[PDB]
């Protein structure tokens, strides 16, 4: 019996190792450094020489025009060979042509209440799917003035913080070199391109590195709200677009054939509470979910055989960014409880089944409790959420008011900025929720937890 | 009678949801970065383009002069279609008129001591009731020169951080374009409108945002200590002063009259220890001062009235801006106690009941030892601000000495400027509170937990 | 008998009161703002306005130069009526005359090696009473050049941060107006009056405020280590000399007599194992060296008097700044002795006797461990003074090593600079530092507890 | 018997303080601001007057010559009275002539997916010793433009952040002032010195200080990965060569001779489970080790002597402040095992064996559970590593992984940048994390340290 066990276990171990190499495969070392090159290059960077401000310190409209005609245009465009081409640092590629796009709110969207409507004379209603502005707004002479569904225009609906954006609007494509876009965007600019009726616009362009072999995809967005102002935020996501070229690469393709075998069969095996079945049932799931996005997603890859006969577009790689994105995502999380399910395998010892047995037991109890405990963590969040979030970053939405009382736990405070939203209920809410939760509360799961221990050890040893 | 029980519960279970409404209603979603925008355009920007400093950092009168002509005329004027009307970042009116307001403290106030009398001719004592200054200074040619009761000129009195300031004042209102108020506050400028005298100086003016429906009250803060100097404060907040508008505000208006007939119910409930007896007392007891508040108060909506006959004055909103503040903080107040009402419900399995009744044991100990705990806890806060107060921002007053121990307790610190402070107790007041407080004491609520806890699982066990 | 612990409970009572007063009393509330604008108006801003440093950021002798004929200069002197006086911010004289002292070392104080003797010709040491130099170096045409001693130039050891400097040195006094000084110090600059040999420079002045009464003593303190640089280091000190202007400072004065009663009755009933006698003799030793220091030495004020007789004079106030810190410390420390005095009356309830005789059987477990652990984290201490301490600030002396590893526990740290210094060890200290002593040994603490609590109620109970 | 033990006591107490007086003899006290001064010279001031960049912040290669170009040089020398000879500060020599050396990668180190080979020309792979570039590029006119081995240039592996470095490479030589440097920079400029193949740039130099008698070790290290962009690192090493100058540096040496007779002494006692004697064990080794160190190897010193012949040359003593480095943190760990040894000696009251016949109790369920704790540890830590480290600096590599979850445990976080990275597995790793972690699991160590304690007591306590 303790060698089907362990016959189990070789076979867990193998599933390891080969999982181990995909994960250490599919992620290149110093990656890290090559998109905080690039964010550093374009949002770190002032604006203008003359200019404070970065990409992520946008204040408003004119800063936004800054930033094109600035840092942006500047950051895009090196001499350096073609000379068409420009190398980004000289080691990297722009590739194709870099594509801005704005969302646009129609007028009446909107109702001025009856008593000012001899004050105000039109409004611009928050960004919706039925607010949209598809009219052909300014001069109509070309894609720029002109809307284009989401269909037509490749691209996908994309989350923003305070909204999500449909792939459809307003775009223009810049062109390879600085002089010539340089001109559209002023034309852009001269003409009135950005209105009261902006709520975002993107700027999307992909990047490609010969040295280590890496696409990388940006997507600078800033959002317009209703309330006037200026919301910047990135993305920069590389990808390995083309997965052979080195024999390592080689070396892992055979693995990711290797490791569908595994999946197979421990879908055989599943086939028929408790804790370690529910365990193997998400593993399988979680794994076949990788597998389908890794084939008929990702490695699809008609985008980049498209660009390759005609270099002058725009390189959509907006999906693939996304997929791998949701790959890394569902592989790590497989690699997260695959070693959990280790511990199945611990019980070897006296001591390890001395813990194993408590834990389990442990559940019943702490599960009870946490329930009792959420109920008041939520609550003040919802409290915190009621009296800041109009004033504080930090309670700016429910969602972070539960991050930022996580926070608070831990240690992780700005307190000035609490105080001086509310200077009465600040100190009260701070005060009380670091007393009941951190001194009594806390202390009541190490509670639970000793005495359940303690008993555990207490009948084993009259055994 | 678990029906009865359960009859009750999906009575309160309604109640919440009413009151789930309510709170998200009547507080807009994105509000956050209407304030934030407003703030960031005033308080963060350079007082000049050659100057280095926020509002947030004025250090001196005339530091305060440079923002008021400076940064202030800039932020609050746009061209932009009236065009005597500018709106802010486009989106926003600037309601009416802005107002300037001062207080000012008599010269012989104070005393001078003997000796240096003929060396100091003439002192100002801090700002108070008694000391204020009647007199009419300067050219006494208007508002800005002669005093106004706070009777005669609509207002409150406004608690800042040094002291309390009534409403009444030397104030002067501006105009509505930028050019005509930059005469005006260069004249305050050119004769000398701020001298040894002023303790206070207010800057308020509102502002209306037509896309979303929210006014925005301002009130820009400038102290001026006894011990010369600037100390700079700021209140930005929105109000929904409009109630119908859109068809889902007269979807809340609805429940604001069924949530109504709620409390009414409790209150008929209510008619006849222990402790949940004690918890719907403070909930109906809230519940109507936010009622109160709510119709008496805040619905009487004549300002406005008045104000968008003549919109050519100063639309003072102060006391609307102040009960909605006093409304909100009721409203959090009720909804999180509301909240922890539903334990009352969670008694049905059996771990629940088993926690229950720990920690009604729990509370006559931990309570008896609080007491012993805080006495500690003050002596600290008490010994620190003596040490320090005179040197540390952290432990400046003695309500605030408090709050920093709690923040050293979570480790938020800093400690570099304790050490500046006093080089011997700094060190030694900080290892020994961490030492006593976090090592020892804090671990006694935690043995108290575990005994009461242990305890109540030995006996029901027996049972 | 309960009567009697009452009879002496009223009377503790009383001279908490009166203690609280004095402190309160003793004490102004806002005294923290006089200091900060003070520390703002010169520590704080631009050495020069093409300079981006502060008083804090010197790096160079040069530096040094640019604050004297700078931000120092510009900082003591406004206009403003006398015109020889010069009020600072307008409500702040400066009294009498600002002072520079600093202190030199001999040239062959230190010894070159003889290999390099050839190369090198001469080496000046490390700050010491020995090596310091008594030459008249320079053109020897005053007081700047010549050197004085401690005593006939009245003046005390001031303890640095790397060294203790004895009042003796060469000073020179400025004067009345900007422009004389400026003339001086260019003298002192031109002439060269900091050289190779200058370890130390004073700048010392006095600043008095009629509005609220207070003098304001001001030390700053540049250091030029042995190594080359600059560490500069400053202290604000306010005092309060006239101690009667206002009828409440005569309030104050009658306590201080009444307060002096009760210690003499005090001490009638000390006269004749336990813990609570240890510490009325605690209270009663600060107690009276509080009194003796308030007495003899802060009470003279012989100085004050002279300086008001001349006043073009500096008015030297260090000692008088001096005790009055020596003074609030011990004061500050008996008032926190005192409230741990009242646990010797709240045995009246079961609870709290329930607590007490636990905390009184806690100690000798507890003490015993103590040890245990303060070897374990001195360990620590000394090890990361080694491998750190030539690296990072804050492991910079084995002092501070000591309190860097309380601000790591409490979760203050900067672990970057850490890891920068050392990139094995500084991770392995930190790792196996937190390891250790945050999870294992603090929870033995609170295991002593636990028993030990659990323990007495065991017993108790039996009864 | 227990005189015995006595008698090892008090040889084991001489051989602390002997030891305990060569670390603080070994290290001088204030060497701290030595580096300080060193550091903020060169690393924090801005690369030119009109450049707000550190060289800290070095983004690019035209920052990099700016640097050379600019603070460097004007870092490196002073006028200042040979005047050939500089003195940085004016108290240190610049010693010799610094030296500047690359690390260069061949052209078709990598290969260029046969695609895109029409459109790039050419790629560099990221640096390793196949890849390394040996051949002669440039001109070829002298040591700059031409490669020397390891061997024919002395010289070490230097271990950098993304890679190891060998100590071969293209130098040169700088020269004695700053007019003559200015010039070869300029040349290395002029002529393209760095180009696409230069993965790595060193700078070193040394600098003596005569007053402490200290030399200074500066490497500063640029180094330039395949995806472009620069990374910037220092090392400021102390360096004690010359050993006699005071009596109290006879004095120590004495020690480090009677230093030595203790280990063979222990050596001795040695020879012939438990725990203590795996201690002891560990002592000799590693003060064997040292002692190997100090004297085949740090004892040399015949690269000074060769310095001191021709001065000028670069003095190299990269090796030197190598094996000091080594030595140091040698030194340390023994001086900590060697606190540690003292607990063998408290055993004397009852308390302390209390206490360590509990905590040699502790161990084998400790470290059975610590085990279960680092595997789920560490899959976080992995889960981590996948979804962040392409974008949070913390995460960026899996080292450094694991120490980002100890701070965010003691409650360092930068909690902002995790959310803008992933804006769900974000929130959702750190919230679990947090909980499971902190909550549960930390619970968990203290529940096994209350059972076996208490447990302890109880049967002790039956003796
Ligand atoms: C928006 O609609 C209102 C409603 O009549 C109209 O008065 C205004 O001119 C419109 N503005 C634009 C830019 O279409
Ligand atoms: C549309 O008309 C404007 C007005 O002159 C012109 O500047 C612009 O170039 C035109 N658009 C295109 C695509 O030619
Ligand atoms: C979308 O993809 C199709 C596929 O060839 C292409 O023809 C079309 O131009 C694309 N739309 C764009 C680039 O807007
Ligand atoms: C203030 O009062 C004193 C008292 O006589 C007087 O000398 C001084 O001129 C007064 N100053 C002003 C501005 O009124
Ligand atoms: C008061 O007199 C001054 C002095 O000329 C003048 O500048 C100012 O305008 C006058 N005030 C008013 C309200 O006209
Ligand atoms: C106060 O309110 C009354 C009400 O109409 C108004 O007449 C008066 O002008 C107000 N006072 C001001 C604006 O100072
Ligand atoms: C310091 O002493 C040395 C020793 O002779 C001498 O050569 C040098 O000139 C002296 N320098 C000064 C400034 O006194
Ligand atoms: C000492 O001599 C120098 C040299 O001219 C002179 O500038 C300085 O004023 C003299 N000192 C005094 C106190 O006059
Ligand atoms: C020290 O105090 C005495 C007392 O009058 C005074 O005469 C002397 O000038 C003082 N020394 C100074 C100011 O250097
Ligand atoms: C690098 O190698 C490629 C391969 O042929 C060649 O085309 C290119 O010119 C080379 N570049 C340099 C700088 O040697
Ligand atoms: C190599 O040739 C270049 C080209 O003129 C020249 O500038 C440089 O000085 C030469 N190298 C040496 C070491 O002379
Ligand atoms: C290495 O050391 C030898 C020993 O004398 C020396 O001759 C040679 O020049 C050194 N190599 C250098 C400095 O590159």
């Amino acid at each position: 019996y303790l060698k089907s066990v362990l016959r189990e276990l070789v076979t867990y171990l193998l599933f390891l190792i080969v999982l181990c190499i995909l994960t250490y495969g599919m992620m290149s070392s110093n990656v890290y450094y090559y998109t905080r090159m690039m964010s550093q290059l374009f949002l770190d960077t002032p604006v203008s020489k003359t200019e404070k401000t970065n990409f992520k310190t946008l204040s408003s409209m004119e800063d936004f025009w800054k930033f094109t005609e600035g840092s942006l245009l500047d950051g895009l465009y090196w001499k350096m060979e073609a000379d068409n081409r420009s190398f980004i640092f000289y080691e990297n590629l722009l590739l194709g042509v870099p594509r801005i796009r704005q969302l646009r709110v129609r007028n009446g969207s909107c109702s001025i209440p009856q008593d000012l409507r001899d004050e105000i004379k039109e409004c611009y209603d928050v960004y919706s799917v039925s607010s949209e502005d598809r009219a052909p707004f300014g001069p109509r002479n070309g894609t720029a003035w002109i809307y284009t569904s989401e269909k037509d225009l490749n691209g996908s609906s994309h989350w923003g913080i305070i909204a999500t954006y449909s792939g459809a609007g307003y775009y223009l494509d810049l062109s390879r070199t600085r002089e010539e876009t340089a001109a559209q965007v002023a034309s852009l600019k001269k003409n009135v391109w950005l209105d009261r009726g902006t709520r975002a616009t993107f700027i999307d362009f992909s990047v490609y590195n010969a040295n280590i072999n890496l696409f990388c995809v940006v997507r600078l967005l800033v959002e317009f709200p209703a309330t006037g102002g200026v919301i910047p935020s990135w993305q920069f996501q590389p990808l390995k677009l083309i997965r052979y070229v080195t024999t390592f690469d080689f070396f892992l393709a055979a693995c990711e054939i290797i490791f569908c075998f595994f999946i197979f069969y421990y879908v055989v095996e599943e086939i028929l509470r408790s804790f370690w079945n529910c365990l193997d049932v998400v593993i399988v799931v979680l794994s076949v979910v990788a597998i389908g996005i890794n084939i008929y997603r990702t490695s699809n890859v008609e985008v980049l055989l498209q660009f390759l006969e005609d270099q002058n577009t725009f390189p959509n790689f907006e999906h693939l960014a996304y997929w791998q994105i949701q790959f890394n995502n569902i592989a790590a999380v497989t690699v997260f409880f695959v070693w959990i399910k280790l511990f199945k395998f611990i019980n070897f010892n006296r001591t390890m089944s001395q813990l194993s047995t408590t834990m389990s037991r442990c559940a019943k109890d702490l599960f009870g409790f946490a329930i009792m405990f959420f109920i008041i963590f939520l609550a003040y969040a919802q409290l915190a959420y009621l009296v800041f979030g109009t004033q504080v970053d930090d309670f700016s939405t429910f969602q972070e008011c539960i991050f930022t009382q996580f926070r608070i736990i831990l240690g992780d405070i700005n307190f000035a900025e609490i105080e001086e939203a509310n200077r009465v209920l600040g100190p009260i809410y701070f005060t009380t929720f670091v007393f009941f939760m951190f001194f009594i509360l806390l202390n009541m799961f190490l509670a639970i937890i000793n005495d359940t221990y303690s008993e555990v050890k207490s009948d084993l040893a009259q055994q």
